[PDB]
């Protein structure tokens, strides 16, 4: 009604921004102190390559392609220090906080030393257009809260142009146990219902091919999900 505020209203980058800025620039950090000392970057890593390992016969590279990565809300890079290195054979990452890139030069120097990293867009996923038909993957982890639905639509479809033939998407977030999305006032970032995301993603034009649960995190974290996405046909 004319009455309600919708949780994404409440949405301020720079809210955003200021909050990450101060956060430590270590798993432990990025993950709210969910870090090493607990299984959630265990398990976290686990239930990623095994959606992977699903996905293996949807993710072929077509049209002479290798499998070209990159890593969205990347933070410290940790996504692709301890899995996504494995799948890619190079990896570019999108991540607006300079302390976290800062890190990352840090992180990644291992797969630096190899070439495996492209390019790192010190830009939020709102101002970010992929080259177009450039990425066999492209990974969303823990991120597209801080993008109201409007503009989480919007940057999907310009995913799609990013997209290799038979590339995918891959959104790895928290759902809300119901109906209703909750809008955080720390990071200023909405987490939303499995029934939103699933709206958004048609919107956006994209079918799911996918829909896992992550398991083996702590009780008291939001449900994790793990969507697999692919551009519907014309
Ligand atoms: N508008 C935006 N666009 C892209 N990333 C954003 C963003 N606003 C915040 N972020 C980033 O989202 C990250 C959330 S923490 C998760 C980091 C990483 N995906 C991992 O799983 O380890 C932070 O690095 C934060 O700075």
């Amino acid at each position: 009604h004319h009455m309600d505020v919708p949780a994404d209203s409440h949405i301020k980058y720079e809210d955003a921004i200021d909050y990450w800025t101060d956060v430590d620039a270590t798993v432990d950090g990025v993950l709210g102190g969910y870090g090493e000392g607990t299984v959630v970057p265990t398990m976290d890593v686990l239930g990623s390559n095994n959606f992977l390992r699903k996905l293996k016969s949807r993710m072929l590279p077509q049209e002479n392609n290798v499998k070209y990565a990159v890593d969205i809300g990347a933070g410290i890079g940790r996504v692709s220090k301890t899995m996504l290195h494995k799948h890619a054979a190079k990896i570019d990452l999108v991540e607006p906080v300079k302390p976290f890139i800062e890190q990352m030069h840090v992180e990644l120097a291992e797969l630096k030393d190899k070439g495996q990293i492209g390019q790192i867009y010190e830009v939020g996923m709102q101002d970010w257009t992929p080259d177009a038909g450039k990425y066999w993957l492209i990974w969303c982890q823990w991120c597209v809260g801080h993008l109201p639905d409007a503009e989480l639509v919007a940057f999907l479809k310009r995913c799609i142009v990013g997209l290799q033939p038979n590339g995918t998407i891959v959104v790895k977030e928290n759902n809300t146990p119901t109906d209703t999305d909750d809008f955080d006032e720390t990071d200023s970032s909405v987490t939303r219902s499995d029934a939103k995301f699933r709206q958004i993603f048609e919107e956006a034009g994209l079918k799911l091919i996918a829909s896992e649960r992550q398991r083996g995190l702590p009780r008291e974290l939001y449900p994790v999900r793990m969507y697999a996405l692919k551009p519907m046909p014309n």
